[PDB]
């Protein structure tokens, strides 16, 4: 049961964009807070499309999802809108909003620590959900929300969150699973319903592609036709010029699902490229 918040005390502000089959707005929130206390929040209220309402029993069982974890890298819920015929969620208002966005007008400024830091904190979030066994399946640099910026005045790293996933892969049209090649894994364009843990991995691996190339969007120069036939040929995406990372990309989009890395894997990996190393590689051998 979610928290039901009367549509007389939400305020609806300005678009901030919109995802599949949704729209996102600013709001204000009116409550009762701590104390007794009427307080004003800053709040996203995410709309589910008018032409989209049969799927709103998956869009509010996704964000159910993230009302029964809690966790510091996890977008808050506080609770769904009695907004008449609208599908309303009322969800924590991320400050800097999306990564995607943010990449491509930061792509000048944005140094690889700070790439390896929204890494790891991402791979965390990702561990936890697979302690619980939780598949989210919608992981791409759109769902990560920016909490704060990087402060160069004390070395302070920025902070990320991971919002609820929307609506299934499970129920959504092939149509729709084509043109989210490369993040839907291969085998989840014809069969979405054999989705596994598995699935979030390659979709991470798709994620640190889009950080590690200032928001670009993978092969979307591609058509779904060129798209599938991407995956029909069994292609790799690109490497960004950090090698390692690139390796990271590509082994977490394994088209084995089996020999996808674990989340705790990942996070070794990312820690590892933390310690500089200043030996020159293939120093193994001499000339
Ligand atoms: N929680 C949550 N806060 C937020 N803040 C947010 C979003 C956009 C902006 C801002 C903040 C202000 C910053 C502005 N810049 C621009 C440059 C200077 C200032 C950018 C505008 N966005 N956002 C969210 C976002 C989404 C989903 N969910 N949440 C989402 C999750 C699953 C499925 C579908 C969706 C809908 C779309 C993605």
């Amino acid at each position: 049961v979610f928290h039901k918040i009367r549509n007389e005390d939400l305020i609806f502000n300005e678009s901030l964009g919109q995802g599949t089959f949704t729209k996102i707005f600013k709001g204000v929130r009116r409550e009762v807070g701590d104390y007794g206390q009427l307080h004003e929040t800053e709040v996203l209220l995410k709309v589910l499309d008018k032409a989209h309402r049969n799927y709103s029993e998956s869009f509010f069982e996704a964000a159910s999802m993230m009302s029964k974890l809690s966790h510091k890298h996890l977008v808050l819920n506080y609770g769904v809108c009695v907004c008449g015929d609208e599908n309303i969620l009322v969800q924590e208002f991320v400050k800097f909003g999306s990564l995607d966005t943010y990449l491509k007008k930061n792509k000048n400024c944005i140094n690889i620590l700070w790439k390896l830091e929204v890494a790891k904190q991402l791979a965390a979030a990702m561990h936890f959900l697979e302690e619980n066994t939780l598949i989210h399946g919608n992981v791409c640099a759109k769902n990560i929300l920016l909490i704060r910026e990087e402060d160069r005045k004390t070395g302070n790293p920025p902070f990320i969150k991971l919002s609820d996933p929307g609506i299934s892969i499970t129920v959504l049209p092939k149509d729709i699973l084509q043109e989210r090649i490369p993040w839907v894994p291969p085998e989840c364009i014809e069969n979405p319903k054999n989705l596994n843990l598995a699935t979030d991995k390659w979709s991470f691996g798709t994620t640190l592609w889009e950080i590690c190339s200032g928001g670009d969007k993978p092969l979307s120069a591609l058509d779904s036709q060129r798209k599938l036939q991407f995956y029909e040929d069994r292609h790799q995406l690109p490497a960004p010029k950090a090698a390692e990372l690139a390796n990271l990309i590509n082994n977490c989009m394994d088209y084995e699902p089996d020999h996808r890395p674990s989340f705790r894997a990942i996070i070794r990996d990312l820690n590892s490229l933390f310690t500089p190393d200043l030996v020159p590689r293939g120093s193994h051998h001499h000339h």
